[PDB]
């Protein structure tokens, strides 16, 4: 993933 921070957001 391209930013595990940002992804977490909506979810994976």
């Amino acid at each position: 993933i391209f930013g595990t921070i940002l992804g977490f957001l909506k979810g994976l």
